[PDB]
């Protein structure tokens, strides 16, 4: 198809795996990716759950 | 389905439980989550009711 | 139903009550909430009338 | 109805009357409001005519 | 009508006339308004053509 | 018609010609405009090819 | 057709080819373009997979 492996599809394929999320402020969050949505909001599970709002995200290393 | 546990579905299951919202300006708001919407606007209940506009949120930890 | 006490619904129930609105620039406005819209634009009646563009809002405390 | 006196409805009742618009960069513009739109762009007429793009607006005092 | 003299309608009444556009970075552009769109992108003609993206616009003064 | 010579229409008629794009960070890119889209993403080809995301654009000079 | 070589179409033609993405914070990512979407989110394959959110992108140079 078009668009190759879409970014949200790569996120779909990274469910239940450890990703690292880097935010515009410099902070990094590492933990299991348990959910995401169309805005690139992500749920990251480490010692506890973190919902990260997508507009803060610079990169995700899945 | 697709998307694991969507971020807004994790909010739904955090309703009436305690969460911490961290904003872009550095402020943190702890209290009971009593509502949310599509924009990730949140209602946090401490001694006061605090409506937080979604665009200010960095992370929500339930 | 879903989303608990939706943020805008709490606004609806805060009409004609005193609220405090804090802006990104750190200013605060206290007065009677006489209107709002789906952007979280709000009308605050103090000594005189203030319309606040929602995109400046950080928190609203009803 | 809902939302009380909507922010855009207050601007509707302030057409042909004097208002003060304050901008995110701190400038204020005073004059007769002669038009507006759903983005809250406004037309302010004092000695000059000024179209103000709504995303710059913090407050409007009708 | 509603909304008085809508800001984009003022732009229409300014086509083929000289206006002054002030940007968020402080620069000012004076020239013939030869076009605009619904985002308030404008084409300003001085000694040459300048297309200005609307999200940089603070004010337009016909 | 309305809106005069629309900005995207000026971009159409500047295809295959040389233009200067100035970004919010202050950088400038000069080259032949070989494409654009509704967001004002542009493709500029001088000695190499640069896709510029429209949200960074201040002005384009065709 | 209209719009010449659309920016997203240049991206399509760059799949499985090395490109270089520059971000607003100054960082640069070089690697194989393996995916993209309509927001200009991109997936860049270097030593690791990196998902880049579009709104941080300034330029992409294939
Ligand atoms: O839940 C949401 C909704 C929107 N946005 C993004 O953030 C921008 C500004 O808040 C929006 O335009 C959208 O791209 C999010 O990150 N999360
Ligand atoms: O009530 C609202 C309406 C919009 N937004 C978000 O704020 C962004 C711009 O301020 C919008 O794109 C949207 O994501 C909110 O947070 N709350
Ligand atoms: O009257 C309006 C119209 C829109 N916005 C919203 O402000 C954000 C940034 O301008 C966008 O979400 C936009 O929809 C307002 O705050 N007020
Ligand atoms: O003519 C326009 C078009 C859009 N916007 C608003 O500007 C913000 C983005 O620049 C969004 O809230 C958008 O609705 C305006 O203020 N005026
Ligand atoms: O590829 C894209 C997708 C979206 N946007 C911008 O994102 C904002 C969405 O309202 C607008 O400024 C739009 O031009 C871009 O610049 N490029
Ligand atoms: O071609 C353009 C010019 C301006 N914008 C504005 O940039 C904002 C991005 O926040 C949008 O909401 C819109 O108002 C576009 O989307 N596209
Ligand atoms: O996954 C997403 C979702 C939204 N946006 C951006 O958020 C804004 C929504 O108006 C636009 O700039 C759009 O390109 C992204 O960059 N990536
Ligand atoms: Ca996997
Ligand atoms: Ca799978
Ligand atoms: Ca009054
Ligand atoms: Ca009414
Ligand atoms: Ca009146
Ligand atoms: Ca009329
Ligand atoms: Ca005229
Ligand atoms: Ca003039
Ligand atoms: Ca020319
Ligand atoms: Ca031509
Ligand atoms: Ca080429």
């Amino acid at each position: 198809g078009a668009m190759s492996g879409r970014p949200l599809d790569v996120l779909e394929e990274s469910l239940e795996e450890t990703v690292t999320v880097r935010l515009k402020d410099g902070d990094e969050f590492t933990g299991v990716l348990t959910g995401y949505d169309q805005h690139m909001n992500v749920v990251i599970e480490g010692e506890d759950t973190t919902i990260i709002r997508g507009d803060n995200v610079v990169t995700i290393k899945p």
